[PDB]
């Protein structure tokens, strides 16, 4: 058997065939079914060429099966996006399953009274499962091509899975039954194959990609042994389904691929983007022999064997297909609708056409005619399955792309083509000043300067009146709504924020400025994070109230495994076997009686699971003896699964309060009515005040998830800045190459470590919080001060702390609750390490604030004077004076130099770190004088009255002085020491 | 047959032993092998593990030789570094060749007269043959945990390569020798034998790598046909020397892998690295296999038939061998050192104990003992192989970990330490502070600290006297070198210089600071540019004056119709004979028909059509292709030596500007006078120098110089528009998918750009003055300023203007080079230079002049018609304000770099800072300014400027600082004050 230069010729053709028709919109695979057509009839002429091409023209359907079909398959189910597509299972699920029943019962009743053939029923059924699968890739590929809706994409791809599985399925067992009848088909074995293949299949697949992933999440800094063990993995199971029943192995592999696609932490990516290419190769390969494979066979012996109604009955069955395509959507829409799930006009109307027939029902096709022998429905089979494919993948291909430019998909927004207009503009202008200063030098003044200028062009690729009030009300809302979704997109590029919140918030930003005068509101945010109110929190409920040395407790652990054997032989040369298996219960009976004995010195006392012990001993089930160690993994499952969706919601919560602060602060200079002001700012500080305080409870209802949350945002964001720094050191050359690659491997190692993390933390004790203020910075005779007269407080809710008018008693700190502060227009909520009253003992000014208690709280107090006598005592140069002064500077420093000079491009965290890279400086060394610099960029004075020499002009507090004073200088002033706060340059 | 249990525990026990095995020093192989041994005796034992195992244990020898071989040849090959590889080819190929000869000839000679076997010869020479070889992998590896140095690894990589790929061909012959002795090996035959497989597979290899590259050329924007074009090349080459040769196929196939692997810019780089770990891994399979399969059978049958002597010869044979690989070595290491690629003595001892046995030698003794059948030399050589290799995978490792750790390889310097030690202290720094402002938000004021600040540290992995004058000196000479050092990584960060150049530059500062008292020479990069002077220039010299148009194409065609008859020559078959005639008479038709043609075309007779009357009148259609072969050979020509001038281009541009910056850094680091009067000296005589040799190299030739050139303005352009659109993206101006695509059709630009022509035709002299900075295009003014510009041109050794003179007019030097001489200011002036532009603007007299090197032509303007033509223009973009603009940048670009010339500062950002702002005006100030904080910068070009509360007279040219706010200006007649602002964005 020759069969390499079919093989080398089908890779030649599909390389050119891909090259060479890609600006056309149709597929190559017509080209591909002609270049066979072509082979076929020069085959059917020339002997040589028929010798060559007989030893793959015709192969044995077992290959075909076996190996032609799982890869497809697969590669199907590893080219999925699993989010979007869980997001929506249910509806796409019962679509497909449904569909595809009616339409395969359909075409078969169709097939059994039209036609003359005078076909039976099982033929009837095959007929129509071998048309009803479709192609999940052509038609996400030209949907991502034109139109831009990841949904349908979505949707789309997973109605395709669907389809093709239960197509496989069904025709499998309609051909056994109809090709060997031998078989016996009575009702208890058959519903027993239709649950086995229903519910064991699934099972095996899930627990093997689970044990896979188990074992793959150990692996550190090896990309090698990962990538074979998963390949070995995914033969096995294809083994164990081929082994098995043989319609369940597909289930199997596309559930593990589901699975292993699903997870993306425990894989590096180099692993994902290989193993993603690799399949996608193989499928390429498959692809492309089948087609010229079915091209041969089709030329050579199915043409011969029709006539004129052979080619009359296929359009009658093409539109029958396509009416009950159709019909089937567009009954099951008000349903999809009513429940929640519903779809639109446009979006139906482009699925109706949507429906492309694929590779898979010409390998099925291909297998009934092999089976079929010298008979005629083979020939038939062939016949109408090429002519149905060959009429859509042309006609469907053309329909769609027209329905796409006469529909409103094909369209391009109008902030859309005014941002690409002006990248396109400031691209134009970069390129033209940078060539404007490389034409002066004098090492470049040669080159053609007409080719450099033509050959390296960057195009765009897209080409009290009411209505007065209301215009200004719209135009103010659509620039708000502008504000926020680029504020959570500046949010996403340094790293703060998450995948998923970010997309979640700019497609809620999109849904509230589609719809008129509706803002962003805060109800669907609580939907969002109020998943945990779940049944899962009813399981960990029960299952914390179900519930010497430690080494007997393993090694008994380790015994009720060796128990199993024995349980095994009793399930069960054989004299001697027996006779083992005897001497082998004894042993574990004593061991167990002796295990028993050793708890019993341990302790004397009874308990529940003491006296199942003793009643075991008794008997003497060892599955009874596992449910110890099986608990605690339980709960360990548990723990992650609300601390997912906790990590979700806090970080959507977090995401939106700061992007409303920014663009609340933005909108200050932007318009001049103070109606329209008023009413954003009051919408604005309603939806932070709510939402705070929905944060502030669901954190304080379990804590630690929280917790661990919040160290692991903690500690992720010290290694990005670790790692951003690292990478401008390498760009400075002061380090060499490879160092810093080992050091950002060094990161990239902590970062993985991190990744798997224990979760649900306990929450740390009070004085851990007292010890981690920041001020109080490790300073061992500090701490041990303040914490010999720290007091401890207990305030049940509804009670007033301290309220303003009165003098500063001392500085508060809250170690748990939910405090609401409201004073003078200024409310707030403070929760638990949050320290109250610092620039009142600071500057001993009565009170401005009022403080309610809003739960049970415990706080800390200070007494004043004990403050006092602790910071004139010390006067080293780190003073806790110092410490407490540039904390409430750079604390209220922050919103004035950010609305002064909020322009586009400065955001929370880069003001933050300039105001921390300056420090604080005194008078005592400066004689009251100072003179700005050009070192020094922006200065803000505190508190305290200032004064100059060529204007002497009175400066009011706080305020930031620009660059136009020249000379500062203070008078004494025994009821304030007035203080700067200077940031400086690099 | 069952398979499958055994190749899936081999790939088990290969994941455990390669996961559990990584802290110790020994690699995982022997692990693996002792595995093996303890299933082998399970097997012996039980029966049914005897059943599952025996399928695999005992296998035909066809398909080891076949697959298990070329795979792990194929992947050493790719493995590779070709360029520092081929930069030592001579070298490492004999030492590889003589050594492995003597090598096998001694151990053939060895066992012959040792033992007790009465082996004979064929046999002693396949023995010595079998353990010739070495493991690849290991030896780079091990090198590689250390620190090492790359010539020593790339040396012993091809080394090993190369005595695999020898060893195969000599084992090959000789087992074909002894176990089938019905061949006939007559000299002529067999000579004839040998000649094939030295020269005919290598180039059937090149030829197909060569096709595959082309073709491969031409694929845009799809990243799954090259891999399954690639992946089919291989396996055709691969057939082809199966079935031609047998054993030059792993020829065929190494010459393809180093080829493709050479290629760089016609593949993508995610093909390149898929193909990579592709490879990898099926190596890595086949390794695991064929150790397991061997510990089986070397213990299921090998151990039962030695005794005492048999384990006291193989320490022998271990000795021998070493003593040989080490003798080999100290006997050619002085001829190496001769001829000017010599060895040190560490590289030297280090190389002796470097040879690692690897599985090529089990595959081989597998092969033997399979062929051998049921005798004792199949279980002898597969003892004594497994001996071997199991005695030096732990010995040699271990051996060669204490001697890097005894001699001065496994060292840090003092600098490397310093500056790891910098580097920590930053980075603690930044975490600290990182730590102190995330500590004060009111949303994470609740996480554990001490889990965060203790599961995220950062640890450093590693742990008149002459004598003053001569620390001094050394002090100046290491800072100059580090100076240069982070210069030249400055210049290769920003994508400006060439990985090789960079490379190059910073291997010789590296010399030059090795050595005691020597600064880095200009002579040794004069070498590394002259390579254009070699006979390729006598190819293309020769080959130049060797040297519808549808009618030639259509007359190639038709030769290649005609060798179709010329096929049948060599050749129903009255039939085929008849057509054959048939054809034949036709092509004789259609030729003439196409030569009266031409002769209707042109009517006297061609210098190739004298001859082609002559091979009309025959009626050997090789001579006719020769018009479409010149071309090719022309452009391969160009392409060879258009990749080396560029080279030697990036060397010397990276060069001058490096110097340039270091001898600007260095003014404010010492204060001695002699040391900075030296030091600038040998920097402006280095700078010279090599501006003239460039000036010159740049001039014998301009075509290669213009492709350089232009390639450069385009890349460069590109990269700032790239990092434009980053900056873009990065701001959230627009959405990530537009900034995507707008970043591919960037890469198509540069992927297509790789593949420009070459030798672009210098442009006319009007393009030249048509291209003029401050000429942009005006139509008005290009006129007007072509109307009246006169050409000049002036012969070597004169003399064109002279300083003491009036500002005649500006000149532009169209050809050239020019010394500009004058008042300690010497520099060399090229084509498309004005000259004299301060001279006409400021109307004074000239301050420098003029002699001509070369040949030159030159532009020259009248200073008359400037002014009437700058009185007259009085529009917005004037060019006055270009002119000013263009001078005042010029000026300005070395005062504002020496006065702030802090760590972190380049031309290129000086540069960049300067053209961001703009020049501004008196008139609507009315001689008043006060500077406010938006701008940076403010330099007053010329004039004298005066204030009102401190009234204090600025001279000129300066810059001025932050001192005076509020700046005034006279009415001078004589001068017109300018000033230079920058402001922020
Ligand atoms: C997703 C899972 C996909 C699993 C695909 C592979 C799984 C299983 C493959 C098993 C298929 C058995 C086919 C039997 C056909 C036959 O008649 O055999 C004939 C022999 O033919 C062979 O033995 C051909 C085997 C080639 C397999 C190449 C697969 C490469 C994919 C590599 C992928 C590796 C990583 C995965 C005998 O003919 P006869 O009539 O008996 O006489």
């Amino acid at each position: 058997p020759k069969v390499i230069v079919f093989i080398s010729g089908s890779c030649l053709f599909g390389a050119i065939s891909r090259s060479l028709f890609k600006k056309l919109p149709i597929p190559y695979t017509v080209v591909l079914l002609i270049l066979g057509a072509i082979l076929g009839v020069v085959a059917s002429n020339v002997p040589l060429v028929e010798e060559h091409t007989r030893d793959v023209a015709h192969m044995d359907p077992h290959v075909l099966l076996q190996i032609f079909l799982p890869v497809l398959i697969f590669e199907s189910a590893f080219a999925m996006d699993v989010h979007t597509f869980m997001r929506s299972f249910s509806q796409v699920c019962i679509l497909a399953l449904f569909g595809l029943v009616v339409a395969s019962v359909l075409t078969a009743v169709l097939a059994m009274n039209l036609f003359n053939y005078n076909w039976n029923f099982s033929e009837a059924m095959m007929f129509g499962a071998i048309m009803s699968a479709t192609d999940p890739v052509a038609v996400v590929a030209l949907l991502k091509d034109l139109g831009a809706s990841k949904q349908l994409g979505t949707i789309i791809e997973g109605e395709s899975l669907l389809n093709d599985g239960c197509a496989i399925v069904i025709f499998n067992v309609f051909m056994k039954m109809v090709f060997f009848p031998q078989l016996t088909s009575t009702v208890g074995q058959n519903v027993l194959y239709f649950l086995q293949v229903a519910v064991a299949g699934p099972l095996w697949g899930y627990a093997v990609a689970k044990v896979t992933v188990f074992f793959l999440s150990h692996i550190f800094n090896d990309a090698l042994v990962e990538i074979t063990i998963t390949l070995a993995a995914t033969y096995l199971t294809y083994y164990i389904g081929d082994i098995w029943l043989e319609v369940s192995g597909v289930l199997a592999v596309v559930v593990l691929g589901l699975i292993v696609n699903a997870e993306k932490t425990s894989i590096s990516p180099e692993v994902e983007v290989f193993l993603h290419r690799f399949w996608e190769m193989l499928a390429y390969l498959a692809n492309t022999l089948i087609f010229m494979m079915v091209g041969v066979v089709v030329t050579q012996k199915a043409l011969v064997a029709v006539d004129k109604m052979d080619w009359f009955y296929l359009i009658i069955l093409y539109l029958a297909i396509t009416i009950i395509r159709g019909m089937v959507i567009s009954l099951f829409s008000p349903i999809l609708s009513r429940i929640g799930y519903g779809l639109t006009w446009r979006n139906a109307v482009i699925m109706t056409w949507g429906g492309l027939r694929g590779a898979v029902g010409l390998a099925l096709a291909l297998v009934v005619e092999n089976l079929a022998g010298n008979d005629v429905i083979g020939s038939k089979f062939l016949f109408h399955t090429a002519g149905i494919v060959v009429l859509t993948l042309v006609i469907n291909a053309t329909t769609i792309q027209t329905l796409l430019r006469i529909l409103g998909m094909s369209d391009i927004s109008i902030p859309k083509r005014l941002a690409m207009a002006g990248a396109v503009r400031r691209i134009h202008e970069g390129q033209n000043r940078t060539l404007n200063m490389l034409k002066s030098d004098r090492f470049l003044a040669d080159a053609d300067w007409d080719i450099a200028t033509a050959a390296c062009e960057i195009s765009d690729p897209y080409s009290p009146s009411p209505r007065e009030f209301a215009d200004m009300m719209e135009e103010a809302r659509l620039r708000m709504l502008k504000a926020e979704k680029i504020s959570y997109w500046k949010q996403f590029e340094h790293g703060m924020l998450a995948r998923e919140a970010l997309r979640l918030l700019v497609q809620h930003a999109e849904v509230a400025a589609d719809e008129k005068d509706q803002f962003i509101l805060v109800d669907d945010l609580k939907k969002s994070w109020q998943i945990k109110g779940i049944y899962p929190w009813l399981k960990r409920k029960l299952e914390d109230l179900i519930s010497h040395h430690m080494a007997f407790e393993v090694t008994i652990n380790i015994a009720i495994v060796l128990n199993i054997v024995p349980i095994i032989m009793e399930f069960v040369k054989i004299e001697d076997a027996l006779r083992i298996s005897n001497y082998v219960f004894f042993v574990i009976y004593a061991i167990e009686a002796i295990v028993k004995i050793l708890g019993l010195g341990r302790h004397y006392i009874v308990s529940h699971w003491n006296k199942f012990d003793a009643f075991i001993l008794v008997v003497a089930l060892r599955m009874l003896r596992l449910t110890k160690a099986l608990i605690p993994k339980l709960i360990l499952v548990v723990n992650g699964k609300i601390n997912n969706q906790l990590s979700l919601g806090y970080d959507v919560g977090k995401g939106y309060i700061i992007g409303e602060e920014e663009v609340g602060k933005i909108i200050d200079r932007m318009v001049d009515n103070k109606k329209i002001l008023r009413e954003l700012k009051h919408i604005s500080e309603t939806g932070r005040l709510q939402v705070v305080k929905e944060l502030g409870l669901l954190q304080r209802e379990h804590p630690g998830i929280a917790v661990s949350v919040k160290t692991r945002q903690a500690i992720r964001t010290i290694l990005n800045h670790s790692r951003e720094t690292i990478h401008e050191l390498q760009g400075a050359g002061l380090l060499d190459e490879m160092e810093a690659h080992k050091l950002e491997l060094t990161v990239e190692i902590k970062m993985k470590r991190l990744m798997n993390a224990p979760s649900s933390i306990p929450p740390p004790p009070p004085e851990n919080l007292l010890k981690n203020v920041s001020w109080l910075a490790g300073d061992m005779k500090l701490i041990d001060f303040i914490k010999a007269r720290a007091s401890l407080l207990h305030f049940d809710y509804g009670e007033v702390i301290v309220r303003e008018g009165d003098e500063s008693d001392g500085l508060f700190l809250i170690v748990s609750g939910l405090v609401k502060l409201y004073g003078k227009v200024f409310e707030d909520y403070l929760t638990v390490g949050n320290v109250i009253g610092e620039m009142g003992v600071l500057t001993k000014k009565p009170r401005n604030a009022t403080v309610t208690c809003e739960t049970t709280v415990q706080v800390y107090f200070i007494t004043a004077e004990d403050m006092n006598i602790a910071i004139d005592t010390f006067t080293l140069y780190p003073s806790l004076e110092y410490r407490l002064w540039r904390v409430v500077a750079i604390r209220i420093a922050t919103p004035l130099i950010m609305e002064q000079m909020a322009f586009q491009g400065w955001t929370q965290e880069k003001v933050k770190l300039h105001l921390e890279r300056g420090y604080l400086v005194d008078l005592a060394e400066s004689h009251f004088q100072f003179n700005i610099d050009a070192t020094l960029e922006d200065v803000i004075l505190i508190n305290g009255t200032a004064y100059n020499a060529h204007t002497r002009e009175e400066i009011r507090s706080p305020c930031l002085i620009s660059r136009t004073v020249h000379k500062l200088t203070f008078q004494y002033t025994a009821t304030e020491e007035p203080r700067l706060f200077v940031v400086r340059n690099a």
